[PDB]
């Protein structure tokens, strides 16, 4: 039990964010136009990377009526943010991309990603628990959005670059994580509603391994391994 | 006079809630690709409904800064529309999709839900004037979009089913129930300004059989009758 | 010193936002088909000029979270917009039309216009900083959206017109309003940092005239002078 405890405890700032932010800028860049975008339009290219950052906050406050900037003021955290957005698009003479993107090192970044999906998405149940005690279908959409995140404004973050396909989203079509963040936003859900008998901490190891052994898989079968 | 009290005060839940989620969803089947897109994105279809009958909430609430899904806490009423939602589209073995689409059954059902409409813009303009006593265009623009509802942001409606029509939008050109809602929310509003000389329930009782009278005719004559 | 205080804290209300409103709407008339969306659908063109006059007041509450039409408690503020828009679409009989358009005219309104927008951006960064004392992130999108206004959300402004032109938005490029006021936000949060060793009333006089001189400039240039 002290294993579970532990690994569901370990402070996510700042290694585990970083790792968040560096898969999330490099999705980013592999986005068509986005080098262009870059460097003829360096504002946006560094707003379209916030979305992926930290869309899940923005997503989240906007569904509790909170401020859709409020989580902007951590600063160091949005610091942090904007170094590996700005050593990812305009530092060649930098190792630190090429080191990041090589696949063993960018496979473990991709791991530690989902451990902060898995928190993110029991802190959204977590949270609109406190403020709704009994309001499942309010704890399910906001767990659903800090799990999935930038995937759900997709159509609004193309749009931000110039790009408009409004024939498919996120919601009509789901891709994994998407789906994924729903199951689990029903699982935490029953799980606070006492229906589910597992402890609140096995949950969160088992989920949690689930999503990496996925998402490791799906990135390295990606890549033609 | 009793009897403008009683129509007045009568509970909408679950009787007037059911007549308005009905012909909210039966109006959703309608529309192009529904169908379609219940069988291969059950929740967009499922979330799309919800949009339809709760769209007056979501926008109020937008409006007035509060959680744009805060009328979701209200579980019987989400699995109330979740059950009209599913008898409509996956029970074919089941009366109920024949019955309440006939059209005598449909018409008792359209006049119900203009009892809910009125109610709901008044309750508009009574809440946003006990935020702002004497902010003449909120309580207009709260009762607007509480009888409106889902048709000012039919643009958005179209974009979760993967349909794109910029060149017309609900406040571009009008329909009946958008035109007639805000007449009506001018009328609340004035009522509440004490310069309109009539009772607050004689205006909900003539307005509802105005509604009623217009909907009913134009529900028939829209079936060639 | 004195110059500066009391160019700082002359009341832009009702002269310097009716130019403010003139000016908005003047150029709300010179979009293609403006005149014949106000005749066509007069209640959307209208909006339409709520959103250039007060689109800023808006996007400011959006981001904190505030009610978005919270601005429009303002009764005389909004029926001064509405008569700018009335005098300058519907009375060619009136002579206001084509006074306030008179380039020497005109000119003097653009300048006026650039002593309100100043003062809002400054109040942007005060009022997110009475909230968020530490934020700078949060200062410096709620002065850039005090000072563009409308532009940042034109893609919207077109859709309630029944245009979409999403190749292009105000932040992927932007005009010189909206980076002007990208520049104005952050030494307006640099002088809350007291890293910026400038008076808070001197910033205010000087960006105001350095706005002055370009907005007339560029204006008048337009015009081919
Ligand atoms: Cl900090
Ligand atoms: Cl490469
Ligand atoms: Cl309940
Ligand atoms: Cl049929
Ligand atoms: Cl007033
Ligand atoms: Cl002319």
């Amino acid at each position: 039990g002290e294993l579970a405890a532990a690994f569901a405890s370990v402070p996510v700032f700042p290694l585990f964010d970083a790792a968040y932010f560096i898969v999330s800028v490099l999705y980013l860049k592999y986005e068509p136009g986005a080098v262009e975008m870059s460097r003829k339009s360096p504002f946006a290219s560094w707003l379209c990377a916030m979305l992926h950052c930290f869309g899940s906050y923005i997503l989240a406050d906007l569904l509790l009526g909170e401020s859709p900037i409020h989580y902007f003021s951590n600063n160091s955290s949005v610091i942090l943010a904007t170094a590996v957005w700005y050593l990812i698009f305009f530092c060649p003479m930098n190792l630190f991309y090429k080191c990041v993107s090589f696949l063993p090192v960018k496979l473990i970044f991709v791991a530690m990603k989902e451990v902060v999906r898995v928190r993110k998405i029991a802190a959204g149940v977590h949270h609109a628990h406190h403020q709704y005690h009994h309001g499942w279908f309010i704890m399910m959409a906001t767990g659903w959005v800090k799990g999935s995140g930038v995937a759900l404004m997709s159509n609004f973050e193309q749009l931000l670059r110039g790009v408009w396909r409004p024939e498919t989203n996120e919601i009509l079509h789901m891709s994994f994580p998407t789906k994924a963040s729903l199951y689990g936003t029903v699982l935490f859900t029953l799980q606070q509603t006492h229906w589910l008998p597992v402890s609140e901490a096995n949950l969160v190891f088992f989920f949690t391994m689930f999503m990496i052994v996925c998402k490791v898989f799906m990135t390295a079968t990606h890549s033609h391994a």
